[PDB]
C-alpha cells in the first residue's frame, strides 16, 4: 500500500504535496508529528486556510503539514485513513 508514499522510523507515511486545505469544522492541530496524542498547537475553524507542504498517514488519518510564524511545524489531520485497507473517510474542508 502507499506505493507513491516513502515511510519513516515510526511508521508514518509521507511524501511532498502542496496545495491549499479550508477547513469545514473545528479541527485540532499537533506539534511534533502526526499523532493526536502529541501537544496541541492550536485549531483550524470552520473558512480558515492553510498552505500545506507535506501529507502523511499515521494515526488513523491523513494529515497535512505547514509551517507556523515561529518556524514550529504544524500536523493538521483532514480524514480518516485505514491502514489496513487504505480507506479514507470523507475529507473535514476543501483542498484547491
Ligand atoms: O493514486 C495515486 O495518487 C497514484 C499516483 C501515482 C501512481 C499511481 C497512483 O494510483
Ligand atoms: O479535532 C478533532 O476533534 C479531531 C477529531 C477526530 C480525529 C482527530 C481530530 O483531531
Ligand atoms: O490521499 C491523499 O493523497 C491526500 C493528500 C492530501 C490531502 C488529503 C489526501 O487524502
Amino acid at each position: 500500500s502507499n506505493a507513491t508514499y516513502k515511510v519513516d522510523g515510526k511508521g508514518t507515511y509521507y511524501k511532498a504535496e502542496s496545495a491549499s486545505f479550508t477547513a469545514n469544522y473545528d479541527i485540532k492541530t499537533r506539534l511534533n508529528g502526526p499523532f493526536r496524542s502529541n501537544p496541541q498547537s492550536g485549531v483550524l475553524h470552520p473558512g480558515q486556510t492553510i498552505k500545506y507542504d507535506t501529507v502523511m498517514k499515521q494515526d488513523g488519518h491523513v494529515w497535512v503539514v505547514y509551517t507556523g510564524y515561529s518556524g514550529k511545524r504544524i500536523y493538521l489531520p483532514v480524514r480518516t485513513w485505514d491502514k489496513n485497507s487504505n480507506t479514507l473517510g470523507p475529507l473535514w474542508g476543501i483542498i484547491n
